[PDB]
């Protein structure tokens, strides 16, 4: 894998989070120059500072503000003379029903799980063209199918499917493949933080019997990303240790 | 009978599918709040049906004050809401490099939060009589176009929503089930040149578009005591489009 | 619903089990002449003998053997002059992995659960051609997704869903619609006889919190035959309370 | 050095996307088991490869009593089996009308019984190595064809297969998951009219059919470290045909 991305341009978004500061490392492990991209700066300068000077650079973005991305996207552009790779991997999660959830929240969950997705795509789009590169979306099994309390999350999530879907056919053709990952419960903070009456419930919904690690996530974005990956495009990947390919039958 | 005296809502009620619904549900005794932005023509279908059955609602379903306001107006008047058909819709043609900033607004504005909106404000009416929700999402919902980017968005998120929410309120008596029509013969596609329309009777094996009649059939249905253990589910009617793996005829 | 299926020849293969049962008094009482097709006897027997004298007959069938099916709906055709319907409603089970069961469980499995459905529409289908009418294959949420331990059924179930497609594109087009009911969980006497940890854990999973009534099975498989399915066609659909409407994530 | 030792057992190794596999995986250090009832097409490839790497068995995987000695011997000269490819397959072209009660036999014997009995008499030898299977399915499996009604059914049971033994075996650390493509340029289709094969450059985004090299990649990308937490997973390999709803360009 040593050089398999040597001297690409990757645009993540939400690289402050667990999923986004694997990406980076393993990006950056096989040569990219990765551009960080997030709303919050610490996270992303201590991941940009701790890789090889002059191969990652920490940028500030509101993902659901068409003005900004579009800017960000010409101006990397701009900066790096190419885009290669983009992984849209902004997020934001509120736990509810539509009747626990207010206008607010869906302005919320809409604003970075949808128009992210849309206005990133729509601005990197025209330099990707050039370079022949790809999307990787970060979507969840919540857009695959649907949760208990998780009512706007999932509606976000769909979305980020099916246009996964859509693009690729709008723009393979073009070169440009455009493809998702869709993890279930991923080791963060958050999880680590549960009760174990919480975390056995999870782990007996997984055929794997665990979360997965968000290396384990960057690892299946950089296979996505790879020549390897010359013949997928509109695929929605599920990293979830099998959680989707059950029925829904509980396990006897 | 029915639908005897059970109060659907109708969005988008004014043409197309929603009209042939409000007409359907009309027929099986159902009263019917036509709720659309296209004034003439929601007030023209209203007035067809049986005098005292059917009101009109001068309403955009991307508005949330407007939408909260109609569901406990008709609470209020009626008494009670049994249906809602989350109808309404627009379609834009063109990938997202071909369509603007506006157009999503306008896309996600009404097939996306008209959705949430209805369903919102709807469900507290809907709880009391354990009555149920039909979305009107689409194929495009359950699988990518050529040249419909925002439009497969955002018949994505009345899709997986419709999962959710069923999910949510199915234990408390709510079902929630959605219709995905592929090429229905509709305002929404009249415009479509001859090239793309025939390229659909060969995509759907029953080789023609869709009546707008044979939709509301399946609306009617999923908001049936027939439909009492469908929950959560797109129903394709498409003769067929989704059933394909996408692959051309391999004789 | 009086007169839906007038004078409709209605050929019902598993008619003995509690779906069958409830497929014949529904058609049935919708003005259908059911041909109830089982290995059993009794069960049958005593279903067709319930029926309005005339409008219902009893016949044995092994539905895994195509000689014999071919020669039921080509005397099913002569007798009744013609076949409206079919469900295909025979069914086995066996629980376990592959390592678990056996090459006799997997020809057990494959006999009926596949070749019973290959043959029974290839047999019907020229009959069906003449009267414009469909067929209702008997599938299951466990063709649609795996189970924990019924490895060779989930097999056989994910064959019938895309036969269910397949034979949807080759046929709708000269008029016979192929559609499937996927019913999760129904209420017969085996689960009847289940614990309450058992039943328990799977209403938790069924989002109506209940098992099926085999009527409320029947009631789709009539719609799927009825004119106001005329443009449903090669669906495979849920009567689940909402099993597969799950991403697998378990309810919190 | 990424199968560096590993046992790849490989069916339909003689051609197409099973000698590309073969291939690929030998160049990553693999010693590849080449099973094939093609005896001199698996006899070329396993000699075209490094002595003392690669072995050829002549064997028809719908033999249950031929499978499972393959599988006992092989563990039992090499020490260890770690990846299982069920790749071989046969292809009918005709709906049910137009195919034999033969044609089912040939069809289901090869493309399901072939996947079930390979994974069954595999699988004791993949559990102690936490070894992986990785069955050639179709976008056939996820979806029907017009005119391939028998191999439709067959690759729908690989594809819910793979769903089931997934939940099963994972946990004892046996991932199992498939590769779906759509057209692929092998002895399967090299017979299909151009009439067909071009229709496919429509309906599949990417406008070509795929190289039988760029689907063994996916193959071993599924046996790889970095597919540790994919499992139950029907991986497309189709260049967008499942992606799409059925329905023809919108524009
Ligand atoms: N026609 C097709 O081929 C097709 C296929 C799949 C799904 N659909 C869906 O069917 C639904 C109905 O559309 P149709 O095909 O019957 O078209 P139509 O144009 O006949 O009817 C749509 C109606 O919705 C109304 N409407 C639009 N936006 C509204 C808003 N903001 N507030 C209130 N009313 C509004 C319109 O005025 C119109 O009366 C839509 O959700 C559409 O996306 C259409
Ligand atoms: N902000 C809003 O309130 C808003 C926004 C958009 C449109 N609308 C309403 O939508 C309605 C339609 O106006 P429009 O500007 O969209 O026009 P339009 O673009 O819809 O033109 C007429 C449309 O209906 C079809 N049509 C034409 N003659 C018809 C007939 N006799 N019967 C049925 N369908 C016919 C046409 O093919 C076309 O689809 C108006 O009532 C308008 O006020 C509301
Ligand atoms: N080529 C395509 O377009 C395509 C698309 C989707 C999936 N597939 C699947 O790919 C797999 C490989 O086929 P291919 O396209 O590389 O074709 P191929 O003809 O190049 O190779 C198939 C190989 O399987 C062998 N084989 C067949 N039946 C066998 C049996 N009973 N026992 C042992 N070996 C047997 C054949 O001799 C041949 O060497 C099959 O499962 C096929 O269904 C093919
Ligand atoms: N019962 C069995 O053991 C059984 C059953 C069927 C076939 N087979 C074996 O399958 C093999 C193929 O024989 P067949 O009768 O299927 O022939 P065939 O029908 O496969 O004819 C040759 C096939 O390979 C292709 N081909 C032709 N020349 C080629 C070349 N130089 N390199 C690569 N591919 C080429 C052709 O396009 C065609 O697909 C034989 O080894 C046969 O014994 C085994
Ligand atoms: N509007 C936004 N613009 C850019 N990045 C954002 C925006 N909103 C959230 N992000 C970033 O996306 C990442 C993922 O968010 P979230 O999933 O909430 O984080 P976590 O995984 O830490 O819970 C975070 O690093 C967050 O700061
Ligand atoms: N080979 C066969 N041919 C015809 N009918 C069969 C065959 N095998 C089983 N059946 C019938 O199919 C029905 C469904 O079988 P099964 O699901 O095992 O029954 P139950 O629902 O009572 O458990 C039964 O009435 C059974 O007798
Ligand atoms: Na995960
Ligand atoms: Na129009
Ligand atoms: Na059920
Ligand atoms: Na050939």
């Amino acid at each position: 894998f040593q050089g398999r991305f040597d001297n690409k341009v990757v645009v993540i978004t939400g690289a402050g989070n667990g999923m986004g500061e694997a990406a980076a490392r393993r990006f950056s492990a096989e040569g990219a120059i990765v551009v960080l991209a997030d709303w919050a700066k610490e996270a992303v300068d201590k991941v940009a500072a701790s890789l090889p000077k002059g191969r990652a650079m920490a940028v500030h973005i509101d993902v659901s503000d068409h003005v900004a991305v579009e800017k960000m996207m010409n101006e990397v552009a701009e900066k790096l003379g190419r885009i290669d790779v983009l992984l849209n991997n902004a997020g934001v999660h509120v736990a509810g029903s539509v009747l626990e959830t207010s206008i607010d929240d869906w302005r919320r969950i809409a604003g970075v799980d949808i128009d992210g997705v849309v206005f990133c795509s729509k601005f990197a789009l025209p330099h990707l063209l050039k370079t022949k590169g790809c999307i990787v979306n970060t979507a969840s099994v919540s857009g695959l199918g649907g949760d208990w309390g998780a009512a706007y999350y999932c509606a976000a999530k769909g979305a980020v499917v099916n246009l996964t879907r859509a693009m690729a056919l709008d723009h393979g053709g073009d070169g440009v493949r455009i493809n998702s990952v869709c993890p279930s419960l991923v080791k963060t903070n958050m999880t680590n933080g549960w009760p174990q009456e919480i975390r056995d419930k999870f782990n007996e919904r997984i055929a794997l019997g665990r979360a997965a690690e968000p290396e384990e996530v960057a690892a299946v974005m950089a296979f996505l990303a790879s020549d390897d990956a010359s013949f997928i495009n509109g695929a929605n990947i599920p990293v979830d240790g099998g959680a989707t390919a059950s029925d829904g039958a509980p396990k006897i």
